[PDB]
């Protein structure tokens, strides 16, 4: 008879109570600056739809980040600028600087602030349980900022959150995946990467709402503290599923479609299976245990929930006790 309707639990309306300007991004008009005031240094890494480049402006002498985008549809080129444009200044949000195009190629790209990446090689050996408590709330002030900004990411993980260590500094980055939230907007359930996808993703709901970034959320953590990168190591998107019920088991699955009326692709109606809902005491070890705590795996299940409407926000994340440490040093 059709799918049941969803609504997100927070910042429901926050876009409806806005100006047309403010979301509705396919009618923004930009204005392209001059690529050659910025001249590239070297590439600090390549990926789908873009490369990056450290450069300097060659008027105040500034490094920089340059953000070749690789061809996608004109849309959603200012759909991620409209977005940086309306998270600029909010915490732990990257920068926008400017918005160039090339002269003679024609193709644009972006130029954000250079932030000092603290190497991730030498970083998972020197990560104390705090640095995780401090630095995942650093993840949450920006996550609960761009929700209460109407904004959801879809592309939270490791490669799109950013750390200079040397100054306990944290940034969120690449929001050329993230769109506006609408109450009653289905949206494209192909996003994210495949070891961060929400269950709403893998069974195809495409309802979902800012309870997406917290799935992934819940991807990130658990990898840090149980160090298995990733935690669902699925071999692609109908085996995923598959690895995530493997850890949260079957009935709660599918509860999650009964109550949803979600119909199930046939390709899962052979590997599902029928399995428990495991204790999060089956992946502590001895090189990890130093990071697992009552409270951690607490939190940790509070995040990775089927149900979307069930899992924490960010600002319950926040208020956590996971945190009640790193809350009180920022007094
Ligand atoms: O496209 C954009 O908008 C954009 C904007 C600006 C820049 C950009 C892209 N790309 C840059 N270079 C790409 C490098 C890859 C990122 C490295 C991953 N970082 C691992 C990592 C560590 C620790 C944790 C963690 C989590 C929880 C608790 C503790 C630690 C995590 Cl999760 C991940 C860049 C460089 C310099 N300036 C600006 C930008």
């Amino acid at each position: 008879s059709g799918p049941v309707p969803s609504r997100a639990r927070v910042y429901t309306d926050v876009n409806t109570h806005r100006p047309r300007e403010y979301w509705d991004y396919e009618s923004h008009v930009v204005e392209w600056g001059n690529q050659d005031d910025y001249q590239l240094v070297r590439k600090l890494g390549r990926g789908k739809y873009s490369e990056v480049f450290e450069a300097i402006n060659i008027t105040n002498n500034e490094k920089v980040v340059v953000k070749i985008l690789k061809p996608v549809k004109k849309k959603k080129i200012k759909r991620e600028i409209k977005i940086l444009e309306n998270l600029r200044g909010g915490p732990n949000i990257i920068t926008l600087a400017d918005i160039v195009k090339d002269p003679v190629s024609r193709t644009p790209a972006l130029v954000f602030e250079h932030v000092n990446n603290t190497d991730f090689k030498q970083l998972y050996q020197t990560l104390t349980d705090y640095d995780i408590r401090f630095y995942m709330y650093e993840i949450l002030k920006a996550l609960d900022y761009c929700h209460s900004m109407g904004i959801m990411h879809r592309d939270v993980k490791p490669h799109n959150v950013m750390i200079d260590h040397e100054h306990r500094k944290l940034r969120l980055i690449d929001w050329g995946l993230a769109e506006f939230y609408h109450p009653g907007q289905e949206y494209n359930v192909r996003v994210a990467s495949r070891y961060f996808k929400g269950p709403e993703l893998l069974v195809d709901y495409q309802m979902y709402d800012y309870s997406l970034d917290m799935w992934s959320l819940g991807c990130m953590l658990a990898s840090m503290i149980f160090r298995k990168e990733p935690f669902f190591h699925g071999h692609d998107n109908y085996d995923q599923l598959v690895r995530i019920a493997k850890v949260l088991g079957t009935e709660d699955l599918y509860d999650y479609i009964d109550k949803y009326n979600i119909e199930l692709d046939p390709r899962f109606n052979d590997i599902l299976g029928r399995h428990s809902r495991k204790r999060w005491e089956r992946f502590v070890h001895s090189e990890n245990q130093h990071l697992v705590s009552p409270e951690a795996l607490d939190f940790l299940d509070k995040l990775l929930r089927y149900d979307h409407q069930s899992r924490l926000t960010a600002r319950e994340a926040m208020e956590h006790p996971y945190f009640y440490t790193v809350v009180k040093d920022q007094a």
